[PDB]
């Protein structure tokens, strides 16, 4: 695999907006995200659509993958980071300059709908990419979580890891629906816990992300072909019990589950459970009908605080009963 | 093409039996339910109700191996004409796996319904290669009050108990409403609005139609479920009650994947309560910015989803499409 460079102090993120204008509906977060980032030691370069609005989009379709293009023809930029999600970074698919990538790898970061091009640069390059912090949900948290989602970014991109590298579990987490623009109080600390719901071990290239994005991309060339013996990350963030079922089960139909070593499954923020009093472990279990896959869940790489950065297209060593997950791979220089 | 195995035509006195795939609709709206029952019931048909009918299981009918066994009894049963969703939700894909398509194959029925049903009809069709049927689901089809509940009846019974010479012109209904009214009980007269389908890019295609409720392909795409789309295909999909982010993610999903390279022409369903986001676009505005410098021969706004009147549709066979002259016919048998 090429492999980009490692971030370092003084280099410049990019920022693009694929999906949702939030740079200009949430400008007081956007602002606190960049600021941190500065004060820690980066600079931000803008992507051209900053500012900018079409309703439930920042602009048209070649104006998204013109934004995203410059950043990766340009030399002086070392990662690139989304804004936000939503829900059309599939549109820019056919239109990015994937040699342009492959020919100078920079670390490629966000999460949720930023699967579709997380997954589709690996699918086209072979360059592993990074499910982990977009600038404005991630970096514009307010204190204390905000800390620690920082902590698991510099681990993943910064510093100089050797090998297995050991991705620890936050002591505390939140999902709660408050202090988006301004803090009003302090979230609760939620007690941390990854489940063991199905004992075992796999080790295997992991690939996955959000789940619903996976299924915008589903059979198409940007999404990377499910092997024998892979893990499986999966999450899927404010949706329901209806909607994660109807994923799961595409899942099933598709022979994934007959291919996959293992499956990692993110917390589901503000779960919706329709009334069911079940949780997300629980429908998953149900569609697979007693098959027996190693199942690790409650894993903090979602849309919950803190969020660890994690490496995918790379091979990673799991236990569900014992709650580890290393990194066997280099995936960065 | 050869002569294939066919459902037969539905006659009056026929069972249509009924189940729930997915939402617990005969218990959570039990008017429209019986309302819907009655109508059949009164032109003279059976209805034979599934095993989950008036059960409750929150945002579904019952566990997915509930479901199945469900929809097995009624294909499994010789007396059975028509199995008909009572409305569909999110989850019928879930049931895919453990469907009798031997048993199917063995006795084929008339499959009928829309929305979520969508993989269930494309999963039969798929595994058998019977046509199946984009048309009424019970509640929210037949259960809809006097006018329009009738014309849907019509095109029921045209494309399903009349015999039909070929080619077979799919007439356009002369009035349409969405109104977001008298689910349960009625309150007003919708608006009778004048109908028209939409010439948005000119021309003709001949081919297989495939295709049904969009944002429902997304949860089978890629499976054993999936018909695969082939040269030429005529594409039809609607969406419903959706808005412009969630259909510009189903379209770009479908050019990424090829689809508009391989078909010759698309039939867009009206879109039941579009939310615009603001943007003032049509649904087929936003397809059109997707296939960029691509042309197509596309019909929009047909009436084959959530909207009043819906036409029944049969999936699996060749179709001609008039862009241009908004005409659709059906070209090959659908029925014995």
């Amino acid at each position: 695999m090429p492999l980009p460079k490692s971030l370092k102090y003084g280099d410049t993120i990019g920022i693009y907006s694929p999906s949702s204008p939030v740079t200009y509906t949430s400008p007081k977060r956007f602002e606190r995200a960049k600021s941190y980032l500065l004060q820690k030691g980066f600079h931000i370069l803008e992507g051209s659509l900053t500012g900018r609005y079409d309703y439930y989009r920042s602009g048209s379709i070649q104006e998204r993958a013109k934004e995203l293009n410059a950043l990766i023809r340009n030399p002086n930029v070392s990662c690139i980071m989304s804004t936000i999600g939503g829900m059309n970074s599939n549109s820019l698919l056919p239109y990015i300059d994937y040699d342009a990538f492959q020919n100078n790898p920079k670390i490629m970061i966000g999460y949720a709908d930023a699967t579709a091009l997380l997954l589709g640069i690996y699918a086209k390059t072979g360059i592993p990419t990074f499910y982990g912090p977009a600038l404005v949900p991630s970096f514009g948290e307010f204190e204390p979580f905000v800390d620690d989602t920082y902590k698991y970014f510099l681990e993943t991109l910064l510093h100089d890891q050797a090998l297995p590298y050991n991705i620890k579990q936050p002591l505390f987490w939140s999902d709660e629906f408050i202090n988006w623009e301004e803090k009003t109080k302090e979230k609760e600390l939620r007690p941390n816990n990854w489940i063991s719901v199905t004992n075992g071990q796999a080790t295997g290239r992991v690939i996955g992300g959000n789940l619903n994005t996976i299924q915008g991309i589903w059979g198409s060339p940007y999404m990377p072909c499910i092997q024998e013996g892979d893990i499986l990350f999966i999450e899927d963030s404010s949706k329901d019990a209806a909607t994660i079922e109807r994923s799961f089960s595409f899942l099933k139909i598709n022979g994934v589950f007959d291919k996959v070593s293992g499956i990692i499954l993110g917390k589901h923020e503000q779960f919706d459970d329709c009334g069911t009093n079940r949780k997300p472990y629980e429908i998953l279990l149900e569609v697979l009908q007693n098959q027996r896959i190693p199942l690790l869940a409650d894993f903090d790489c979602c849309a919950t605080h803190p969020m660890i950065t994690m490496p995918i297209g790379v091979q990673v060593k799991m236990d569900a009963t014992n709650k580890t997950i290393h990194i066997l791979e280099k995936w960065k220089i």
